């Protein structure tokens, strides 16, 4: 059973059979689609058919599939599973899978890159302390200078699901929020609760507008702990602007290196609860939300007080005319330091190369429109026009709820 | 079941039950969103078409607080007579109203639907000829446009019999301009009207052969051929593009009409169908800032403008694609403003569609809408609909895509 997907700019009409091979449900039905909603332990009853797909995958890809090596892997993995109720991954298998858990993020603009991702195995780590210094060794060499790599660091899998490894930050870096008594908010307000935790669980907080949060890591399902990120290991960037020079004035800096610590990877039906990974930056990720996002620093106000635009009605689309300015500033700056970042006029026409390339070679790219068209200038980029299918397959990288919410607190 | 939908900038939910209502089906299923395909999709037989009334009655008499009512139970057993004898069926004037009314109520693609109750309904059920639908359409034209401050209205031409006898309106909109292929190979006007441009031509217009010629309109009754007409110029209010701080902007030579008004949807009311329905509003101004202009497809300005701005246009990263649409768009809500004509920015419209979202959730219970077609085509973001989820679901009566008419006439 076929589908086709149409390029209305291009006309380019794809054909998709690799949604065949999708599992798990979207959401959606025959009479509602579920398109824009934000978020729509095992038993080895379950676990061996999810490793032998995952198997089965992986010895296709080597080019042998049903060989000796094929059918005696799946004997041993089958064997551990009834003596032991889970299994390990080899390293050649976990590199796959993480790998492929990338590939098939359908909400990622960036997967052309999705081959050259550095697997870090840290699943002989024990302590929040050696998680830390896992994540240390991670931040060093993605930023690579500011020559960033991406990179993926995988802490044990789930086992009873009482013994989870888990990162509590969102990010690995990301800045402070309070909330002061009179209701505003000083630094990000998107960290605000997190922020809160940390200080109660000991971090004495400087309170200012772009304070770098410490790492609260969860080692073996144990309580939290805190640690402080080298400040020579966080490269980051103060935002000018190649013509206004009021720009810097207003404070601005972001950090080089985005790296997304609390998703779940799976693989082969097992569930790595701790894997942070990152890249690098798109553009409109900073100068569009993180800045300017009412709920975020949001600040459209003064930039555009700043340019003296007309702010009495909104026709004037001045808040449009701040939101270029402050994304060419972030780019201008992020280049001027020799930092990596892509522009979504690039990284657009990457995906849609990458898309192709995906249908000619493996039957498909599934793709949530919804995330991957800018927030910026949606319609003069190549993707807004790109008809996409949006299903699931697995290796795959999946949300979980925030461990505060579920933690059993040893005290 | 009964769904949920959030808003992240403003943690607002609302709860929708109106879903539940639904008849047709999305295109998605539980294993492939199809969210973002463009179109996801002879007679009705007397078996299907009293179903398809009882639903419409049903719902027009709960309206008028008369469901259970002697009047109720007449007009179906009314109806159920017609049918039964003369295997169709007529709407009383109230039912039509009504009917259009909740058409525009359910289009889950549009953002301008605030004003769904206030659409002037012109019955032209009485028409037989081209040359009437001619004059029931200068009618609406003229109406609508009433001097610049444009009023909704839909003229509802006779309804489908035997699929034979259907009455069309060729044209996409009542007012676009020509689109010519040139010699050398580029196109001299709208490129997206190439095709119908040519059909004119080749069935009897003569093309001024510049770059906004008004289209001749094609007029199909009762199944016979279409036949040619010219809107008289009196009625096709047109206005200048300048912008307010560049002064060459006005030796681009653009314009642009002041009325959209769609021809070629098909309007479903208790089953029966009305194939040409020509219904018209006012322009969002990224209709014609951001798509009409700047789409590659179409009349692809952004290069000229950037040029005459003098940006950097060595680089995708200066963002000047980003800036000059901007301008283009600053300029279009400009002129229409100026000469008093009826036009809306992207943040009010949005911000309308907000507020009647939480109408629709309080009165109705719901509201679907396409999240993929609301959130307008520049500064996404920004808008508060981008933060907003969307559930899509199909309600009857309603507006549907239907074949362009010369890949079908028995010519
Ligand atoms: C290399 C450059 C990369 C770029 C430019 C990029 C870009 C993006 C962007 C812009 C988003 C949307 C997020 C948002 O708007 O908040 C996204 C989502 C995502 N990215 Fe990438 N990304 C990159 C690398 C990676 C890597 C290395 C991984 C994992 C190994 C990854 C996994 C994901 C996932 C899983 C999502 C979706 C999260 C969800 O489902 O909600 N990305 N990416
Ligand atoms: C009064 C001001 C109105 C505004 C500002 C408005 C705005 C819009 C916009 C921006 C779109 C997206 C279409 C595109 O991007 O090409 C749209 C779609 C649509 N509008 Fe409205 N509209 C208005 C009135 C109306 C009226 C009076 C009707 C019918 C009586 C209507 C029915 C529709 C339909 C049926 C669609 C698309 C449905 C589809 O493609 O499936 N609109 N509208
Ligand atoms: C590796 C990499 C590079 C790059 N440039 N960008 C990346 C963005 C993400 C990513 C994913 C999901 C997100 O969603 C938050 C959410 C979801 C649901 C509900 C509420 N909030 C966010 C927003 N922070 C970011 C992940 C990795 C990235
Ligand atoms: C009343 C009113 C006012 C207003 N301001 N804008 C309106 C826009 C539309 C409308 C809907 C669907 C469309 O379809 C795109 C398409 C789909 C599939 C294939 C090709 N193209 C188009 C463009 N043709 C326009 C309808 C009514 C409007
Ligand atoms: C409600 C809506 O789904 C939500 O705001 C989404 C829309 N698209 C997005 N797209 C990206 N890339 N990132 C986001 O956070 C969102 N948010
Ligand atoms: C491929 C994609 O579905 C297509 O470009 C859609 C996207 N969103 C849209 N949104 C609106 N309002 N109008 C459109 O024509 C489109 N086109
Ligand atoms: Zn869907």
């Amino acid at each position: 059973r076929f589908l086709k997907v149409k390029n209305w700019e291009t006309d380019v009409v794809l054909t998709d059979t690799l949604h065949l091979k999708s599992t798990l449900e979207t959401g959606c039905t025959e009479h509602i689609c579920m398109g824009s909603i934000m978020l729509p332990v095992r038993t080895k009853d379950q676990l061996f058919p999810l490793a032998k797909e995952f198997l089965d995958q992986y010895y296709s890809s080597i080019k042998r599939f049903g060989s000796k090596a094929h059918m005696d892997r799946l004997e041993e993995v089958n064997k551990e599973i009834e003596s032991t109720s889970t299994y390990q991954l080899k390293d050649t298998e976990l590199i796959y899978g993480a790998k492929h858990a990338w590939r098939n993020a359908s909400r990622c603009v960036g997967r052309i890159q999705w081959s050259k991702l550095q697997v870090f195995d840290a699943r002989d780590c024990t302590t929040a302390h050696g998680m830390f210094n896992y994540i240390c060794n991670h931040v060093k060499y993605a930023t690579n200078k500011g020559n960033l790599r991406s990179a993926i660091t995988i802490f044990p899998q789930r086992t009873d699901g009482k013994h989870d490894f888990r990162v509590w930050n969102s990010q690995l870096i990301r800045y402070a929020g309070y909330k002061q008594p009179d209701g505003s908010t000083l630094g990000d307000p998107a960290n605000v609760q997190f922020t809160e935790i940390c200080i109660q669980q000991g971090w004495k907080a400087p309170r200012g507008r772009f304070d770098v949060l410490p790492l609260l890591l969860q080692a073996n399902g144990n309580d939290p702990e805190l640690f402080q990120i080298p400040p020579e290991l966080v490269l980051e960037v103060p935002i000018r602007h190649p013509k206004f020079d009021w720009f810097k004035d207003l404070g601005l800096k972001w950090y080089g290196l985005p790296a997304v610590s609390n998703m779940l990877l799976e693989i082969g039906g097992l569930e790595f609860s701790a894997c942070p990974f990152s890249g690098w930056y798109m553009g409109t990720e900073i100068g569009v939300r993180d800045y300017c996002d009412n709920s975020r620093y949001n600040i459209l106000e003064e930039v555009a007080k700043k340019m003296d635009l007309d702010m009495r009605k909104t026709s004037s689309l001045w808040k449009d005319q701040a939101l270029v300015e402050i994304n060419i500033a972030v780019l201008y700056s992020f280049q001027s330091d020799k930092v990596t970042i892509v522009d979504h006029h690039s990284a657009t026409e990457s995906f849609i190369k990458h898309m192709e390339n995906e249908y000619r070679c493996r039957g498909g790219c599934p793709a949530d429109w919804v995330w991957i068209v800018p927030p910026m200038s949606g319609s003069i980029t190549p993707v807004f026009h790109q008809e996409m299918l949006n299903y699931r397959l697995t290796p795959s990288f999946e949300y979980q709820p925030d461990p505060w919410n579920t933690h059993v607190w040893k005290g």
